[PDB]
């Protein structure tokens, strides 16, 4: 509030220290500038004051994030885990995937890839459109065969008439804590690392 | 903003009379009305910020949301019936939305291949929000098989026409930020709006 | 609000075309430029955060729904229900029902009546201050036994002074639903309707 | 209207300078810098409303988020009693003490119903704040206390100086209720209370 | 009434030569209207702040029944009264500052005896989670009791001071001295940005 009061409280001794003797300023316009003035430092500690708001937002939804522990959410990222329960006859399972875009694409193709890089299978459902749009994919080869269980990449590419897209990639993530690190309070995803809650497009 | 009216600022200085210079009791009322404005940029944009945090903290605290069932807007209903021996066959409830009263309502349910299996009368609904559990029979009174049904609701006061949207009940499954953000992703449903979302159950 | 940077420019142009050369106007911008472009941008600019708090209004209506499911609170009104559970040996339980009062009466009674209206039931609760004030009927007609399950009419008559003061009954209802009306979020009690939060005067 | 009653003065004392001739042509645009004028309170006062409004939703996500939890509050009575199990141990629900002063010295006297003291329990040194024990339903003797009510009172001094404390007790939720103040915590035998005089919420 | 005694004291040197013109002084008390308008602003943004700051409390109860990563060095190990339970050991942590490659916890037993030295590996800064699987150094089963933590980190030889965390369960809030605390029972009283990870 002083940061500019101060710095504006120059101005009128700037102001009546350097005024013409022979033709001087009104005191009119006087109450005017101590009015304008004070609604330029009411002003600046609203700024302050919502600042503030906005740090008490994001603690509460750090704390919120303590709803959904144990559960999984899909942030930027490209690490899926694909494998099957204990239970016999489970078939192959890989955890969920989404894409991003900022514009709507028409043709969007999403291959996965394993660990040694072999292609395992690419989608072509057809388009996707703006937003986020998350998947779960079957966890099944390109011929039918269930994929062995490890890590996999999808690799999403969308085109608009031969012009490409950029997009953001989100992968299921199991949060597994909270952790209030060095810039803020991130959510721990244990192979995935620690991330914010801003990032966070979509959950299951 | 606050640059473009500095500009305008500098102009007048190099530009002013030099025989006739100008008065000098406007630049500390010039500049702290150029002040204010760049004070209302930077209120403007944060208030921005808190709207995508409140979008954000909408999208969490919505497990609950999908843990449970909501009804979202739609025609469809399904039926089934469980596994158990002699499980009640299990219907969807539905519902519709009255911007004013009607005297009859009429609710259709046909099959997918449309034919009218069912026809019901509700009567007088006033303005608001209501909700209905179909018994999964049909016209005939037989229990209905097991799949999607359309629901079409005619609501109309005294002979006149008034909107009776249909509601479709699913499984939640997810909470998607999409281009705006709020989505409820039902899986084959697909995403909805939170605000569209009529109820939680 | 946008018409004034567009009626501002139109006379602007105006004066700019009909200058006298013999009289030229420097009042085009000796204040009108720096004053009253930045007064329509104060105004101007106000129309935003008045349309992005709408917005937030929006979004935070919103949150009504997005937090939990009602459980059961605590409305006006006189009806009390009560049963047997289906376990054997169950002791009959009855849907609280309180009072609020405007302010403290010095004596309180509660009837509770059956079905048929005749008085199965007299209570003295005792003192109770200015406020909600919530109990729990033990399902006790006036004899003690056990009585029929069914609905009950619950009216407390309270006064101080001897003068009638406003008491209001109240009775419970169990939360089903969370409706959007024409005017926001309520809350839906099933058999009894919708309910509006202001007026609930407890939450169970 | 009241651009009438400003639009209409100019144009009333316009209307006739363009006859007479006083002419600056110039002044004639102090009617924009009126109605922005005008304007720029019409939306700060609105802004109010909006601003109203989002405090009315603050207090309906208040009155939302609700849990079924304990609390401490100021009093005296600790409870102690027994489960339907067989062999059951007393558990007593936990006191505590309020001191804005450190204290070294500090002792709970528990009494019974008949007054005469079951048991005492010395705590010792407490800083500055709010703690909150759990008596362990037993006398001095060692033996368990019969089921019922205790009063507890708790003695804080600091370098032999009796300090003023502030006896708790525990106390379950059971509602928040809207009275003619707000949101009230209605705990049943302890009755309604607000957030700020729980001492601490279990 | 700030900006009416200047108004009041205003119109005194009022020179009717050059006075007050309707203009001037309709935008003078409009324009103090406008300042008017932004402290009311001001004061209810504080209203809206406390009540956030009561919702945050009120969120914050959901930490009760869920453990906090605070500073310490104690691991508490147990096994369940059924049969056959496997003996479990309290989860701990690290607080760094520096990027570490080679940390080593050596965990003691109540009598100070080196039971376990287990070898994590590289971290980076922040809080590091880890639990201990309950097995000593010979890979027995460890009695049930309390075992002291050493946390050393190093990077290229030169050891970085370690920050031991363990585990706390949140028992209570409390309304202290200063606010919203965390009474974990046993380990004691603790605030909310402290609070290295929950669990």
């Amino acid at each position: 509030a002083a940061d500019l009061q101060s710095s504006f409280l120059t101005l009128l001794v700037a102001q009546l220290k350097n005024q013409d003797p022979t033709n001087p300023l009104q005191n009119n316009e006087l109450t005017t500038q101590l009015a304008q003035i004070s609604t330029v430092s009411g002003i600046e500690k609203l700024n302050t004051t919502l600042g503030a708001i906005s740090g008490q937002i994001d603690n509460s939804q750090s704390l919120q994030a303590t709803t959904l522990i144990g559960h999984g959410v899909m942030v930027p990222g490209t690490t899926i885990l694909a494998g099957k329960g204990a239970e016999e006859g489970a078939v192959t399972s890989t955890t969920p995937f989404g894409v991003e875009l900022q514009q709507p694409a028409d043709k969007v193709t999403a291959t996965i890839t394993d660990k040694d890089g072999r292609v395992v299978r690419t989608l072509e459902i057809g388009e996707l459109r703006a937003g986020v749009h998350t998947f779960t994919w079957d966890g099944k080869q390109t011929d039918g065969t269930t994929v062995p269980n490890g890590s996999y990449n999808i690799a999403i590419t969308a085109s608009n008439g031969g012009t490409q897209l950029v997009a953001q990639p989100l992968q299921f993530a199991l949060v597994q804590g909270v952790t209030k690190g060095s810039n803020g309070n991130l959510l721990d995803l244990g192979t995935y690392g620690t991330t914010t809650l801003d990032e966070v497009r979509q959950i299951i």
